[PDB]
């Protein structure tokens, strides 16, 4: 059905970040769902790890179905670390980690340690927000066809 | 047929090779990541380029002549360059200006317009990359570690 799912905290980037990615994505002729079962009728997923990913439910959810769909479909996951130390989100540590669970869990754990050791976009070995997801849609975009 | 190395360091060792060169090759050694030891010829010969800009990179026509060299290999034989910006920000290398731009000027003097050109594209080609800038890191050795697994995880692409 879908070209990507994105999952992401509204909250830290939805105006902002997601907003510029989305309207890449649609200039190409890439396809999404406007607002969880979505998520397995879509070929990619594309999860934006930020500050406060940890803090929700949803999200977190989100990402084991995620996880799911990886190794029962072969969904594709790109992981984008926004702001956000990527090997916090690989071993729950630091900032990342505290807010992690001041929020099962094992699932969570594995999810978080799976999808974060994937090619991914790391915003610090970016010029720009611009430029990283310009690459990104292009990667996307060849990764549709 | 495979490629003899899985890294070509380029880098300005007066800069670079007894310090943060020495710690990143000792980190690419302990995960069996192999590099030449030290020149053009190689560079064709090895899966990633990691193009370590230091002050005094732009000084030295051998390094110039190295970009040059992983660009061209980079668009013709799909090699991955990795660039790192140590104590010069990317800008300056990629629009030559500032320090930087002020050494590489200072080189070119002695040089052909067209040699300087090459050089000019390499250097924006390669600035404008995904890579490792140090002002964006907690720490040499912080930075040194992330890289080295994401060559470690390059040399499995096919």
């Amino acid at each position: 059905r879908y070209d990507v799912f994105p999952s992401f905290r509204g909250e830290d980037v939805r105006d902002s970040f997601l907003s510029h990615l989305l309207k890449e994505l649609r200039g190409k002729a890439i396809t999404f769902i406007d607002d969880l079962s979505a998520i397995k009728e879509s070929r990619i997923a594309i999860v934006i790890f930020s500050k406060n990913y940890a803090s929700s439910t949803w999200c977190l959810n989100e990402l084991v179905e995620i996880h799911k769909c990886y190794t029962n479909l072969n969904q594709m996951v790109i992981p984008i670390f926004f702001h956000v130390d990527a090997s916090e989100v690989k071993k729950q540590t630091g900032e990342f980690g505290k807010v992690f669970e001041e929020t099962e869990k094992q699932s969570w754990k594995q999810a978080l340690a799976a999808v974060a050791v994937m090619a991914g976009y790391d915003l610090r070995k970016w010029p720009s927000e611009a430029a990283m997801i310009e690459e990104l849609a292009e990667d996307v975009l060849r990764k549709t066809m």
